[PDB]
């Protein structure tokens, strides 16, 4: 990557935002201290260690509940403009409900972190929910599987309230949800995420759900929850200087072949991945393609739910990592969807028709570098969805570090493959910005190496190394080095 | 229209084709002479004159069965390179079947017509089927409603063999079907065409069919029929110099508003109108949108049928008259398709959001001049469907002439509105051609004023006037005058 091709901070406006992000369950630890209630993930890891690649859990994680001061320190040192982190629902509301009571320690922790960030001039981008549903709600009504579409909605809205109430004065950027598609699809479709539900006959801890129905039920409840929280937010906490939205996980889609069929398959793929949650918050309802394909398996919104959903955001987060080639699949008696994602009638290929991958492999089993994909996504957001304020809330790669193939600390700190990847994506935002894209910021995903869900600790996504052998000592990597130089020059 | 804007023959290639077209039942007459069998239309008009605007029938038509030598004279005098006419199924096979026997008189008629056109240097474009189904087959197995997708396709394939066997040596251009969409939709959807079937509750002669199913059944049979005939043709009659295809009726589609929703609606509209029959003969199956929306109501093809379907043409006909704005309709509990054409989930508007029509009205209830839509249609044919050899097999307008507001022969002859319209579309073909369009010809629709189905004789579409008050005497209109000048310079 040419020396002049390498991004410079002056390439972006002075009001542009650069930061890093994390998620509560992945870094906090102290899973059962100071009154924090049990979460779906606490439950899943403890009860199904066999469902985690290396059978680990996040009881400690990056131990950020105790070491948050150092996290804010690395942020300051790197010269980061902002920090995106999430709030653990069960740590704020142990039972997840109002009557359950608010846990003062949870409030204290987040209150302290936020103040520390401000103190050092780092803007806090708070994600209210990042997959950590209080187990209490999970057993009471299955959480977001809530068939009534009322319970999980009200409890989330209240949770949202407790956050707005205790942090509204200090937090100017809110994100109700993060990666809603990954959450519903992996937790109820493939079953790789807590609680591990999937259609009978599939390989997951609880093969007694419905991969073709539950993800949509969960998704429906997430959208209702989001709408309700934004409604509450806009009415009592919103200030001219504050904003609220949600972040979507999305893989770019490129027509497998030159047939117009694959172009249609590609469109169905954007719809089922990004459109699923984006269109509802934009126009108030699911993509036409999804409704025509999922059918009754995709709930309908009430007229009053659509009004609330439509325009329920001031900004949008995009978590981009890789792209895929979408290959057409014809509707036929020979084909029956099994997973919610099959409803798109398109296979997502890593390799194009020439046998070469859409982009160079970044290390783990799924990330393939293709910054052009981010460009296409931003063009869609710009030309099709109103060109709203966009923040790349996640972007990065995971360095594999297994028991069988340990990543030497030396090799872990020399993360040049990560640096190249980051510099390239940042350059893409520059190209997109010149093209009229409304991108306002970029958050390197994973400030710290941490628990990676079903992958456990087999992957290091941080720009900051965490030596869990030595009390989780943090060491900046080369990528973090460059970011510092980038922000401080 | 500017004089610099008037098309000149030298605008197009020397090999480009210019002609006029007609349909058997509309001009022929002699409905029951020389052993000609009864057709679905003979039957419909006779049994339900209330379903014809002026309660007429085409027993005589323009009397072209007895006056064909004149039609040819008219054609040569205008300088037409070709003439497209259809062959009456019942006139060749009175029982519509092989067992029924071939009617020698029917054969001799088209033998004389073909040879005469050829002796006079006019190329014949033979349309095998134009809605005239032998009433015998209709009563036998419902004709194209044939629920077993065998009888009808077999009988139709025999009919085509007969045509190839007796005219093959002289005909170099065949068209299996003409306007398949209009036939299935109007005969079984809205039921305004013979036999007049529609869903219970709908206003037609026999409200005991199924508007959401029969059109698709008939259409399925037409595609199968078309596939076998081309297979038969390719195997025993095709020559290096001959070609076979079919002509599609199609209205241009333009987004109603600027929403990406209407763009999607527009796409679903091209699909249900053009794609319905075009995609199957291009790739071997119906468009995805239709299968996802029509579902089980739209029959599936056997893998072997898809084989014969894909690539079953050497050229394609396009019958264009007007366009419509496609306005989005969401899938929802507040909507239920009633007609097959409603599966498109889009309302087709004449007036855009501003209240103005898509194009200036041409007189009858449906034609609105919009040459742009022809350009769009050709761009689609070029870029999406392989830019195959295209012939505009129909293009024109119908002048209103009812016994309430009769059209003075003089005014009927001074058809400047028709001329302006014709010149505009011919000009459009020039623009499209330079843009890469593979258009090879243009046929002005309606060589003669004739029977206009449910509109009966209330509309004069011919470029040549037929005075049925004087033994159907033919008189050239100004439009025919110009076409002569155009072809002869
Ligand atoms: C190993 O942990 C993950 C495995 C797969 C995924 C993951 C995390 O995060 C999602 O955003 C994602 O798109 N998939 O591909
Ligand atoms: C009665 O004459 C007709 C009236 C309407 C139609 C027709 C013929 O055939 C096609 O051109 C068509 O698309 N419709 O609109």
């Amino acid at each position: 990557l040419s020396p002049s091709e390498i991004p410079q901070r002056d390439w972006f406006p002075s009001d542009f935002t650069f930061g890093a992000a994390t998620s509560a369950y992945q870094i906090e630890g102290a899973w059962n201290e100071d009154g924090k209630g049990e979460s779906n993930w606490d439950h899943f890891c403890h009860n199904h260690p066999e469902r985690i690649l290396d059978g680990s859990n996040s009881d400690i994680g990056a131990n950020s509940y105790h070491m948050y001061k150092t996290d804010v320190r690395l942020l300051k040192e790197m010269g980061m403009d902002a920090y995106r982190f999430s709030i653990s629902w069960p740590r704020i509301l142990p039972k997840g409900t109002k009557e359950g009571g608010i846990n003062p320690d949870g409030i204290k922790y987040y209150r302290n972190l936020i103040n520390l960030l401000l103190e050092n001039g780092i803007e806090p981008y708070v994600t209210i929910f990042h997959w950590d549903v209080p187990q209490a709600l999970e057993e009471k009504y299955g959480g977001f599987l809530d068939k009534s579409h009322k319970s999980i909605v009200e409890d989330y809205t209240y949770f949202a309230k407790v956050c707005f109430d205790n942090f509204g004065d200090k937090v100017k950027n809110w994100l109700t949800f993060n990666d809603p598609q990954t959450f519903t699809s992996f937790s109820y479709g493939t079953g790789v995420f807590a609680p591990g539900r999937c259609s009978p006959g599939l390989d997951c801890a609880y093969p007694t759900g419905n991969s073709l129905v539950e993800p949509y039920t969960a998704g429906h409840n997430i959208l209702l929850a989001h709408a309700e929280a934004v409604d509450l937010y806009n009415k009592h906490y919103k200030r001219d200087d504050t904003r609220i939205g949600l972040a979507f996980d999305v893989m770019g889609r490129v027509p497998y072949g030159t047939s117009f069929l694959d172009k249609q398959a590609e469109e169905r793929s954007w719809d089922i991945n990004l459109g699923w949650f984006l269109e509802p918050v934009v126009r108030g309802d699911y993509p036409f393609s999804m409704r025509s394909l999922a059918r009754e398996r995709l709930p309908f919104f009430k007229d009053e739910q659509k009004e609330k959903l439509a325009g329920s955001y001031n900004m949008l987060g995009l978590n981009y990592y890789t792209s895929r080639f979408s290959k057409n699949i014809d509707i036929s008696p020979n084909y029956s969807p099994v997973l919610n994602t099959d409803d798109a009638y398109a296979s997502q290929e890593v390799n194009g028709p020439d046998g070469k991958p859409i982009g160079p492999p970044m290390g783990n089993p799924w990330i393939y570098m293709y910054p052009e994909g981010l460009k296409d996504l931003l063009m869609i957001m710009k030309n099709k969805y109103g060109n709203p304020p966009i923040y790349i809330t996640e972007n990065g790669i995971g360095d594999v570090d297994t028991k069988e193939t340990p990543l030497p600390m030396e090799a872990a700190l020399n993360d040049y493959k990560r640096l190249d990847y980051i510099q390239r994506h940042i350059a893409t935002l520059k190209e997109s910005i010149d093209l009229g894209s409304n991108v306002q910021g970029y958050f390197a995903w994973s400030l710290l190496d941490n628990f990676e869900w079903f992958a456990g600790f087999t992957e290091r996504y941080g720009i900051v190394y965490v030596d869990r052998n030595n009390n989780c000592t943090r060491y900046m990597k080369e990528s973090a080095k460059w970011l510092k130089e980038f922000n401080t020059a």
